[PDB]
């Protein structure tokens, strides 16, 4: 699949922000401050190479990787983890770090980011701007 993920996406809605952030051990102060922030996240894709600028609550996280190659991803807790991002199907980026299964799916202008920890499904829905 050679689908382009490039764009700026405005967060529309999210489910289980607080349950997820609590499950990852984010300090309560940051959870309360960040829970209602609906920012813009950016993806810059060049072939297999990706640069993500994610607005997640009160944190901005920058991650860069090439699909299929070992990368070091920065987590919400500030911890850096070694992992690999893969292309799944026609429109998905999939990775697994610190017992989280992450799925980034693009459907036209709608991006769905799903982070599954135990049976908590943290889902973010963003729209291209
Ligand atoms: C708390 C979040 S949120 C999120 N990603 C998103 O929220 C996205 C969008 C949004 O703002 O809705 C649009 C595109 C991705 C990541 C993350 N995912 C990846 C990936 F590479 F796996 F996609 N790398 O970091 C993280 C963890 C700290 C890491």
């Amino acid at each position: 699949s050679h689908m382009s993920f490039s764009g700026k996406y405005q967060l529309q809605s999210q489910e289980n922000f607080e349950a997820f952030m609590k499950a990852i051990g984010l300090p309560e102060e940051l959870i309360q401050k960040g829970k209602d922030i609906k920012g813009v996240s950016e993806i810059v894709q060049n072939g297999k190479h990706f640069k993500f600028t994610i607005t997640a609550g009160s944190k901005v996280i920058q991650n860069e990787f090439t699909v299929g190659e070992e990368c070091e991803l920065e987590t919400m807790t500030g911890e850096k983890v070694k992992t690999v991002v893969q292309l799944e199907g026609d429109n998905k980026l999939v990775t697994t770090f610190k017992n989280i299964k992450s799925v980034t799916e693009l459907n036209g202008d709608i991006i769905t980011n799903t982070m599954t920890l135990g049976d908590i499904v943290f889902k973010r829905i963003s729209k291209r701007i």
